[PDB]
């Protein structure tokens, strides 16, 4: 009679129903359902996969979630099609799948519908041509899940014989502590060095006052080591004649950055607004499930064209000609955006205040980055004076731009304004001032920052960062003090122990081509099974040559021996 829909959660379920007739029926699985608990059958056992038969797994459904199973099926059979809007992820798709598998019937009883925000046209489109299960994401999800699991399982009791009891090994957990070691250790050996900077401010013809830094000594850029040099190079400078050897203005730019994905999302929440991946991702999921924001998951900078059309209109109408670019600006799935340009943060209903700054953040960036660009007059002023070249740099805001949608001005603003003065004026010296510095050593990695260093080096994903962050801290390896990332010295321990006995799995490289390799797996182009066969074969040859005495190459243990 009628087509029953199928939705991860209750928050869903209720925002997807505004937008689904009579005929569909939506329900919540509230949950996962259904998931995981030279061989020997006590490990295959706990894992829930087995590797030395071709990798069948044991799936079992979850406790209290019989109910659930049950009251899906009866009402699977009151229904003529079965649609699977699970989230549009590769973890979402095995979830779809998990369902299917579940209640059972006919593949042809059921659609995997996609959707990248939960609107009325999003939906519309969704279930107007709904596609196939795909089950090569599906695989791809299975494979990243069964090597964590092999790895975790099989790694970890290694550690609890070697190293200490209760210890935890993770395929990418292991690789993202080791950037906080590496990080931990550059921090530690950093030697401070001295350098010198030397000021001065004079007077215009007029008498106006021009601030100047002392760039270049005999045509080679100026920076002492010592008191002593900048006491001589001081003394030459209050003797000699300033003139203003050059005047060059030049129209400068800035561009609005390009509209949110999940790393730079997370990044600019915690630089802005101080809140940790946890929280910034919690706060986008209940977004996204509540219909203000596109899916909070993706690496695409791209905007459909109803999106751009959208905000194109409400950059014409609230802000005027001059701030809308001739054509659209194209950034290179969609990025994180809202929904509706026309709902502001403080229009959001069920929505905490802090999740209305974020929404507020990925409202602001989706508008600006339609926007033209802010125009700067600069100058720069150089200086002579003996055997000594000055600086000074200064620009005025000529036309705000995308600037417009972010909060006023309040600071440096005009970040400095030089006076009037022309090639050949001179300039008089009123005072010198000497200061001095010393090199600082590399930032200490943030939650996000790290994510950013993860992204660059192609090891997290989308779906994963957050994960991978949280993982790795309460494990005893790593600890998030003043915001900032320290390694522990478990997280040294047991990283040199990897590199030791684990190198490949702890290579970044490596690392980072697994992920293509899944990503093969999801694109049809490498079979899941002969992945993960590769996969283990590396992996089982690393294991066997650690397990054995250090005095053959295998895992040095944590100990500290006699005299
Ligand atoms: C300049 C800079 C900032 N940040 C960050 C992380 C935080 O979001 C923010 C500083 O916040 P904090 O003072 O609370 O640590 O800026 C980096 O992670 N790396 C950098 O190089
Ligand atoms: C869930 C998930 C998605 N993705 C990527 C690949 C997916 O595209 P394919 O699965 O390549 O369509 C896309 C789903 O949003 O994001 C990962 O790389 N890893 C994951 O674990």
């Amino acid at each position: 009679g009628k087509a029953l829909v199928i939705v991860e959660s209750p928050a869903k379920a209720k925002t997807i129903n505004k937008y689904l007739g009579s005929d569909y029926v939506v329900k919540s699985s509230v949950g996962h359902i259904r998931d995981l608990p030279d061989e020997r059958g006590a490990l295959v056992n706990r894992m829930g996969v087995d590797p030395w038969h071709n990798w069948e797994a044991h799936y079992e459904v979850l406790p209290g979630k019989e109910k659930v199973v049950s009251e899906l099926k009866q009402l699977a059979e009151k229904a003529d099609h079965i649609y699977l809007a699970t989230d549009l992820d590769r973890e979402g798709e095995a979830i779809a799948w998990h369902l299917r598998e579940v209640i059972g019937g006919d593949d042809a009883r059921y659609s995997r519908v996609v959707f990248n925000e939960i609107t009325k046209n999003a939906i519309r489109q969704a279930f107007n041509k709904p596609g196939e299960l795909n089950i090569d994401r599906v695989n791809a999800q299975q494979a990243r899940r069964f090597m964590d699991r092999v790895v975790g399982y099989m790694v970890s009791p290694l550690l609890w014989k070697k190293i200490a009891r209760g210890l935890s090994a993770g395929r990418v957990q292991s690789v993202a502590v080791r950037l906080v070691v590496e990080r931990e250790r550059e921090i530690k050996a950093f030697v401070p060095e001295e350098f010198w900077e030397v000021d001065a401010s004079t007077t215009t013809p007029s008498g106006e006052a021009l601030a100047l830094q002392v760039t270049h000594q005999n045509d080679k850029p100026f920076r002492p080591v010592n008191k002593e040099q900048t006491q001589a190079a001081v003394s030459l400078l209050e003797k000699a004649r300033y003139s203003v050897l050059e005047r060059e203005d030049k129209p400068t730019t800035s561009k609005p950055g390009a509209p949110f994905i999940t790393s730079t999302l997370q990044q600019a929440a915690s630089t802005r607004l101080g809140f940790g991946v946890k929280k910034t991702m919690m706060m986008a999921q209940r977004l996204y499930e509540a219909g203000y924001i596109t899916y909070m998951r993706t690496d695409s900078t791209n905007l459909s064209q109803d999106a751009v059309n959208m905000v194109r209109g409400y950059i014409s109408d609230n802000f005027g000609k001059k701030y809308l670019p001739e054509s659209p600006n194209q950034y290179a799935h969609e990025a994180i955006r809202p929904s509706d340009v026309n709902v502001m943060a403080e229009s959001l209903k069920d929505m905490e205040a802090d999740a209305q700054k974020l929404y507020q953040l990925i409202w602001r960036q989706f508008v600006a980055c339609q926007m033209t660009p802010a125009k700067y007059d600069s100058t720069t002023l150089t200086v002579g004076a003996g055997d000594f070249r000055l600086k000074a740099r200064g620009r005025i805001l000529r036309f705000d731009g995308w600037t417009k949608v972010m909060p006023a001005l309040r600071k440096g603003d005009e970040d400095r304004i030089l006076p009037a003065v022309n090639k050949g004026d001179a300039l008089t010296l009123v005072e010198l001032t000497p200061a001095q510095h010393f090199t600082k050593p590399p930032a200490r990695f943030s939650e996000a920052s790290l994510v950013k260093e993860l992204e660059k080096r192609g090891i997290g994903r989308p779906s994963t960062y957050a994960s991978i962050i949280s993982t790795i801290q309460d494990r005893g390896y790593v600890r998030v003090e003043n915001r900032r990332f320290y390694a522990e010295k478990m997280g040294e321990i047991v990283t040199d122990r990897l590199e030791e006995n684990f190198r490949e799995l702890m290579n970044y490289d490596f690392t980072a081509q697994m992920e293509n390799s899944l990503d093969q797996v999801a694109n049809h182009e490498a079979e899941w099974k002969a992945v993960l066969d590769h996969f283990f074969s590396d992996f089982t040859q690393q294991l066997d040559k650690a397990e054995k005495d250090p005095e053959e190459g295998g895992m040095r243990p944590n100990q500290m021996v006699l005299t």
